[PDB]
């Protein structure tokens, strides 16, 4: 509702513009290219030229916009003042008639106006400016930021021949490096950058202007990959890569690694193409110096320290097994209620529960299990205090689902450690929910290998993509028929065919016979009521042969999907996996990755090395 | 029969015309340029100049055939009253001369007959002209209609010359405007649309000759929006856009949003492309003004309107489903029949079943099932009184399948109300379906989401494509080793297995194993008869096998084709719920869609705008 106010505000008040235009003879005379109109106009008066449109716009504003040099020329001349006036409208603050002669790469208008000593440093600040989704261009703030995304090189030059700030900055703190990365020309946007770097002769020199950040703190080099810009990363990556010889067809190129790979505690650019929401970022990682970090970090430290995780992780569920298959129980002490009861043992009391010697030795057993969830909690809970408490640790999850999947193991064996305690009864859901989340974690290891990896990346979309969009289908129609074969057994006997005794478990044998697991409800020695062969023929037609094979070839689809960029998403799981390891373990367990410097003349950097 | 003896005929008509032809020395010399015959034939008599062949034909009608101008020059010194001779015949009823040299482009032979004062305004009304599919041309009746279509624009040009009427009209109604619309070669159209318009110089300007409806009320432009013209759909567009402004690389176009959405209770393009046979139609939707005004339409009060419908009913189906489950049962009063006899429960009496506060709340929950059935029948069945009552209602039901699953609910509910209240025996039977057909409604409400959308035209192609045409080899397969399978135990005992015991359950049983949804008959403790190992292992090959897993291969190509054009196929699901839910839903709650002009000098027009 709010979005389709603004997108309805946005237009009535284009609507508005063009009658403003028709309303009044001069701003429909600087519309079209009516010269005498302007000349018969403007001699009975100042004539009103501070005069606003819908816009906040003038006259010369509109001149502008039509390309209307003409009509441009003689505003200029019978009022100099126009110039200098901004747009005065929230969707277009502070816009200038120098922005739009800029934007429309109108050259003589743009010479004419910086005659009349026009600001190269006026800010256009409106909300049809800003960097959104509302928005289709995003050219930044000032003229020289509007030009050099329009591809115009020779206004380009002659705006900083007038004084263009040329490390100016938006209010995303954005220069004019950082918006042509977010350009959708790509090949323009690089021939850009080295014209705009040409003119960085040391001028404000703390930083060298590609070295500059914006307020998210990325430089352009970390915005190309953030965003997703292979032509402008590899582009950007010329200048951090040093040939050291030619050896016919060999050629060796030592790559800086510097803003690539984590000096200090700041994000790198590995942990900030992971972590974000586009897709197009993960193809940085086939890039020349990237793709050679990933697979060192990961075949020298990060397999070897991954696998021992794995074994570990591995011996601590059989632990939690064995202590699941012997728990404490005791023959029943109270007597069979109905025929239907089952139940011959009940579970032990705590100071039943821990008498043998072989409860001791799962005493020993279940105290490891204990320790192993503390230390989950200890390990992976504390990202939350240093995260976000809420929304930035809620990425982590979308990211990682198996961090949940680890938590909630722990809490469940806290939870059965706590029933254990006080004696509470039922400790079979607690420890039921924590075998199947204690051994479907060993899925998480599968990522060390590149044939298993991407199997998980399947079973992910195939549950919340297949499942989660065609499970309301199902639902719907086990619902009907469930329903309809609970009400066609309500007046028969159970004990010849119970499949739909009561209304839960005719639900759950419904989307049994979906699935075809369970055989169709048959006797053979009864006669079973009539309407049952017409529902069970009907259900047995849209449910277990179209409904059901519905579902298989959509997973059959998204099968082919995932193996297909099987080795791209494998990729992806071993930075993911390498960045966490790093952040985890220590310094010491983990070397710095490349060859420093200041052992062979080249600084404090730390290289890496290419033989191509 | 009927189709076949027209098509018949008119080859025995078409053969004779060339028998007539070569038994007059006459027709011969003007079907060959045999001008020296002609000469010599016409010197000793008037000689018969207004001699019929099969078609009603002259020989100035065969000198145009053929392209024979030295001998229709001829013919027409001779006889200058064979210019105005129309053929005479059914297939040809009104076909000059004039008409036969436009269709050939006989530059010549049109200023030729012209000379000679031919008739511009002739109509060929017979049956080879007519928009038929037994026609392979539709050039309407005039010759500018032909000349427009054969796309020859100098005799366009020549023919408007001689007062040729721009604004003539067929039997049909169509305009010459309407014709090209209707032509297989559309970028020649777009040509010649555009060089009849310029003769329209206020010529009985009531219309503008592009806003003249045929005899279906069609426009040209309506014309290109039910025909699938989508080439003429773009060209006609021009004159409905206007560019309000070009900054830079974006540009604001405003269209003009009359003819597209409705003004009255006309039907627009939308009510058009939706009900109408041709599924080129439905690509219309991906144009410029017609995509966002469905997206626009649907987002703002479309899918708010549509999930409280869906809520509502699903809310509704909730409460059906509890007083069938709760419906009022007693123990039979009666003793057991048979040891086959199963039946516990029988249905309570309506003087019975209604007696304690727990039936007065189930009262409740059945009247709320019972007004909702009739409103169900008071919305939707006063459609078959303002439509057509069988035919043109027809087209809804084929058109929406879903029209008949919900009013096959309401009956099944209101002849399970006649069976409460008359106290008849089988009410499972109105319920079950009721249930079945209450809850896969609910399907319908699928649509309100781009994923879960067209699942439900994979289930119906999947039946009414795949499974009814496929059934038939497999209810023959199943009748026949199910008929097998009944003699094989007709001399056994039905108390071991019982699979086949009477006719019906070896039709209901063999169903099932084709399916596979029941395990294979087995006892291990009897010997069972010979024929039954052969002919089930038979049986478990063709049916379990081949041909159960030949259908599973013909749904996955279903899936896949219906998965392909997925958004194209939802989109049309949109504009048919839309278009449906603007029709029943009062104007408060629907406001019209687009900026109306009128408060800014546009006039009483209502526009959208689009910044691209
Ligand atoms: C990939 C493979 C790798 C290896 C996997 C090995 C796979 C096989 C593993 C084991 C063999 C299978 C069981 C052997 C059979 C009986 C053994 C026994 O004496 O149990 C006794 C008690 O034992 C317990 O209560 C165990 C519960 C805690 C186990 C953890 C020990 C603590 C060490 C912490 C270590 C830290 C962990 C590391 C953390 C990082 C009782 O047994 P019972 O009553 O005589 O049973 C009758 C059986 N019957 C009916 C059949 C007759
Ligand atoms: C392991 C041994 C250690 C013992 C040491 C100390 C313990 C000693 C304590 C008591 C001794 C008494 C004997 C108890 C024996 C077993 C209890 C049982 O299951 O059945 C019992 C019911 O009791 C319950 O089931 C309680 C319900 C479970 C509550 C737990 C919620 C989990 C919340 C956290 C997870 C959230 C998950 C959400 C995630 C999304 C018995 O009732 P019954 O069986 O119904 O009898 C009828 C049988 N019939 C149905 C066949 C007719
Ligand atoms: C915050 C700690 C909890 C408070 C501690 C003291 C609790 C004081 C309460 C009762 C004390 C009185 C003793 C009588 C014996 C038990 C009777 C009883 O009331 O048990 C009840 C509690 O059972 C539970 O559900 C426990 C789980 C609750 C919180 C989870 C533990 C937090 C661990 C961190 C992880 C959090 C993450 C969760 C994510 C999964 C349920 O009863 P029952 O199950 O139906 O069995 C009946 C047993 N009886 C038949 C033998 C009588
Ligand atoms: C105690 C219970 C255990 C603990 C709690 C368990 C919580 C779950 C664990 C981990 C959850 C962590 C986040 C969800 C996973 C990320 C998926 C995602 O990226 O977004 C997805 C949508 O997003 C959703 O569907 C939202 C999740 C739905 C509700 C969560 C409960 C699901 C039940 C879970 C049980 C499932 C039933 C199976 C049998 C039981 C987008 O899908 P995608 O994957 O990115 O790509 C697929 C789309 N594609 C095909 C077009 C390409
Ligand atoms: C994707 C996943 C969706 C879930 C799928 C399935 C949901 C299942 C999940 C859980 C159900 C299991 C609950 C166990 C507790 C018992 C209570 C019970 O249900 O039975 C009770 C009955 O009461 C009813 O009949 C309520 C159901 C009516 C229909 C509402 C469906 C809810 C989903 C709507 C949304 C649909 C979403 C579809 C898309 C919009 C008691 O039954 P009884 O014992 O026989 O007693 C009868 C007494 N009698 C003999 C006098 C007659
Ligand atoms: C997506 C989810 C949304 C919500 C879905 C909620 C899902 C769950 C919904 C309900 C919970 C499931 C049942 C609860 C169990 C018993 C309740 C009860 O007292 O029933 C009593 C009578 O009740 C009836 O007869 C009901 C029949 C009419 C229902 C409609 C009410 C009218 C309101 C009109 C509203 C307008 C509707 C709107 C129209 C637009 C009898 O019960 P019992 O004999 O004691 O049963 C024994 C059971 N046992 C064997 C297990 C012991
Ligand atoms: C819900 C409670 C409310 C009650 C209130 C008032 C009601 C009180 C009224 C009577 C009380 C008497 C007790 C009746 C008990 C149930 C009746 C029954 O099913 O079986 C009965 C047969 O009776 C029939 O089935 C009649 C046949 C059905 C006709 C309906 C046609 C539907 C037409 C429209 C739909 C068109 C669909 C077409 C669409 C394409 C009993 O016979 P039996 O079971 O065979 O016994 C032998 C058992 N054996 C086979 C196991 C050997
Ligand atoms: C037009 C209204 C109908 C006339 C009203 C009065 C009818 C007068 C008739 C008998 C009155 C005598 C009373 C004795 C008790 C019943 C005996 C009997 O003959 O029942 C018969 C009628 O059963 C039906 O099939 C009813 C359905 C017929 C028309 C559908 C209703 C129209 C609703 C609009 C929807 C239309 C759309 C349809 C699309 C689905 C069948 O008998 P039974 O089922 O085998 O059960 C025997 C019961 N007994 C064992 C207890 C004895
Ligand atoms: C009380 C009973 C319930 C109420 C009455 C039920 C009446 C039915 C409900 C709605 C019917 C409404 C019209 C039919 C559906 C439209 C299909 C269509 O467009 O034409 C189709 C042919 O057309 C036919 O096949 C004619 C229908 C056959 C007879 C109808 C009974 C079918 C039984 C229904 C039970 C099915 C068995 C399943 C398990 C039981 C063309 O197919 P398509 O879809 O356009 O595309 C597929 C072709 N493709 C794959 C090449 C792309
Ligand atoms: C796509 C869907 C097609 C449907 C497929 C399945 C159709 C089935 C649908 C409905 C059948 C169920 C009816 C129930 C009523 C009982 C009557 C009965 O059938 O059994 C009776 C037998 O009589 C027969 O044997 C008739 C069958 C002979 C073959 C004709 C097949 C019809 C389809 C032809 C067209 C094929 C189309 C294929 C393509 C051209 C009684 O049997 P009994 O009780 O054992 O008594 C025997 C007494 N004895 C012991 C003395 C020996
Ligand atoms: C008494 C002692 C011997 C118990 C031993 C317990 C270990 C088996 C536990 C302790 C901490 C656990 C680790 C805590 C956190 C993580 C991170 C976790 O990361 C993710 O799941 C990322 C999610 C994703 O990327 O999808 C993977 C499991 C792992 C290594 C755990 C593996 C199992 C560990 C080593
Ligand atoms: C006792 C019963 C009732 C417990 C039910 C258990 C389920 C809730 C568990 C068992 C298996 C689990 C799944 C096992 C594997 C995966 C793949 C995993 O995928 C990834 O994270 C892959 C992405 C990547 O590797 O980068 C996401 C969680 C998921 C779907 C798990 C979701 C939770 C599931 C369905
Ligand atoms: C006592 C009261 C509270 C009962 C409430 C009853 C509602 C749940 C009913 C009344 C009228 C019904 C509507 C009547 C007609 C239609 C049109 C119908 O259109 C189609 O099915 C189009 C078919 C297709 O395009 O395939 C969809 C269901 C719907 C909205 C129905 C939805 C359910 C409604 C709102
Ligand atoms: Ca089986």
């Amino acid at each position: 509702q709010r979005r389709e106010s603004w997108a309805q505000s946005r237009d009535e008040q284009n609507l508005l513009q063009q009658k403003r235009i028709w309303e009044s003879p001069l701003l429909l005379a600087a519309k079209d290219n009516d010269v005498q109109a302007l000349n018969k106009l403007l001699k009975y008066e100042d004539c009103k030229v501070h005069q606003r449109g819908a816009m906040g716009e003038t006259a010369l504003h509109i001149a502008a916009l039509y390309d209307n040099l003409e009509a441009a020329m003689v505003l200029m001349e019978a009022a100099p003042e126009l110039v200098f006036e901004p747009m005065t409208s929230e969707l277009y603050e502070g816009q200038t008639a120098l922005h739009i002669a800029v934007v429309n790469q109108n050259m003589n208008l743009v010479r004419a106006l910086l005659a009349r000593r026009a600001s190269v440093s006026a800010r256009a600040t409106g909300t049809a400016f800003r960097r959104s989704p509302c928005n289709l261009i995003y050219f930044g703030e000032h003229p020289l930021s509007f030009a050099a995304c329009v591809n115009s090189e020779e206004i380009v030059r002659l705006l900083i021949e007038h004084g263009a700030d040329i490390r100016a900055q938006d209010s995303l703190g954005n220069t004019v490096l950082h918006i042509l990365i977010l350009q959708p020309n790509k090949t323009f946007a690089c021939q850009m950058y080295n014209l705009l770097l040409s003119y960085d002769r040391h001028g404000d020199h703390l930083q060298p202007l590609d070295l500059v950040p914006n307020h998210q703190g990325l430089t352009p080099f970390k915005l190309a990959g953030v965003e997703g810009n292979t032509v402008m990363f590899q582009h950007l990556m010329q200048k951090r890569k040093h040939t050291q010889w030619t050896y016919g067809p060999l050629t060796s190129t030592l790559y800086d690694l510097t803003e690539i790979d984590s000096s200090g505690d700041e994000q790198s650019l590995l942990e900030l193409i992971i972590t974000t929401k586009k897709r197009e970022a993960r193809q940085i990682l086939d890039q020349t110096p990237v793709k050679e970090l990933v697979s060192l970090k990961w075949k020298r430290y990060g397999r070897p320290y991954f696998c021992m995780l794995g074994a570990i992780y591995l011996l601590y569920i059989i632990c939690f097994t064995m202590c699941c298959i012997y728990r404490p129980l005791k023959p029943r002490t109270n007597n069979r209620t109905s025929p239907r009861d089952n139940t011959l043992l009940q579970q032990k009391l705590l100071q039943e529960a821990y008498m043998t010697p072989k409860d001791d030795i799962r005493l020993v057993g279940e105290l490891v299990t204990v320790i192993g969830a503390i230390i989950i909690l200890l390990v992976e809970v504390p990202d939350i205090f240093r995260m976000g408490v809420t929304r930035f640790f809620g990425q982590t999850i979308l990211g990682g689902p198996f961090h949940v999947l680890i938590i909630t193991y722990a809490f469940m064996v806290l939870v059965t450690m706590v029933m254990r305690l006080i004696s509470a009864s039922g400790e079979v859901v607690p420890m039921s929910f924590a075998l199947v989340l204690g051994w479907c974690n060993v899925m998480y290891f599968a990522r060390g290998f590149q044939m298993l990896g991407p199997f998980t990346i399947m079973i992910q979309k195939m549950i919340f993509g297949d499942l989660m969009r065609f499970c309301w289908l199902m639902a719907v129609v086990i619902l009907g028929f469930a329903s309809a074969f609970y009400i066609i057994f309500q007046t028969e006997d159970p004990e010849e065919l119970g499949h739909f005794y009561d209304y839960p478990m005719a639900l759950f044998s419904t989307f049994e016979l979906f699935l075809t697991i369970i055989d169709g409800p048959a006797n053979y020695n009864v006669d079973l009521p009539f309407m049952y062969s017409i529902t069970y023929a009907a259900f047995a037609i849209i449910a277990t042969l179209l409904m059901l094979n519905l579902l298989i070839a959509m997973m059959g689809d998204t099968h082919w999907r995932v193996a297909h960029e099987r080795d791209e998403l494998w990729r992806a799981q071993i930075v993911a996996t390498t960045v966490m390891l790093e952040r985890k373990l220590p310094r010491c367990l983990w070397p710095r990755s490349g060859i420093c410097g200041r052992e062979y003349g080249l600084g404090d950097r730390w290289f890496l090395r290419v033989e191509d």
